[PDB]
């Protein structure tokens, strides 16, 4: 039993809710919140900008030190950093950004990072300002992630479409 509340069950291991991931993280304080990161960990907008703002920019400060030491992530890759006031840990995962021309096949590699964590609160990778089809992102998630994932979808219209079209 865990503390996630109000989710619709899509599969054995995938759950979904119309929610603001920032507000959901503040309430649940999950072990892991996933950030929709880019390779530079520049958290300017979308989910990343929202999560960083909620940490009062501490996420960005920590991220800048990470990049200065380690260099950029790979598209499809991830790193574990602090969750600050939102979670124990933040798993920064880089989905392909269609608006940069990145290969959508890398979306599966991105979701594979979730399998290193037993339970996660997450957004749909590559959705929103990353330009992929969220219906496709949900399908890849369900077909790739085997650990327990609680998906927060900010847009109610999109949430209803994701549920109604789910096979
Ligand atoms: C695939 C993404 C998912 N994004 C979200 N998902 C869940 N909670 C969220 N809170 C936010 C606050 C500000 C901006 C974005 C979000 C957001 C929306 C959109 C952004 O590119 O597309």
């Amino acid at each position: 039993v865990n503390s996630f509340s109000g989710y619709l069950k899509l599969t054995d291991n995938v759950y979904i809710k119309n929610a603001d991931i920032v507000e959901e993280a503040k309430k649940v304080k999950p072990t892991v919140v996933v950030n929709a990161a880019n390779v530079y960990l520049k958290h300017g907008g979308g989910v990343a900008g929202a999560l960083n703002k909620a940490t009062n920019n501490a996420m960005q400060v920590e991220s800048d030190d990470y990049i200065a030491t380690n260099g950029p992530l790979k598209v499809g890759g991830s790193c574990v950093l602090s969750g600050h006031n939102l979670a124990k840990h933040c798993l920064h995962v880089v989905g392909p950004n269609v608006n940069k021309g990145e290969d959508i096949q890398l979306l599966k590699s991105a979701y594979e990072n979730f399998n290193q964590h037993e339970v996660l609160l997450a957004p749909l990778l590559s959705a929103g300002i990353f330009g992929a089809d969220p219906i496709h992102s949900l399908r890849v998630c369900v077909d790739t992630v085997r650990t327990n994932v609680y998906l927060a979808v900010f847009d109610k219209n999109l949430y209803d479409k994701l549920v109604s079209s789910f096979l």
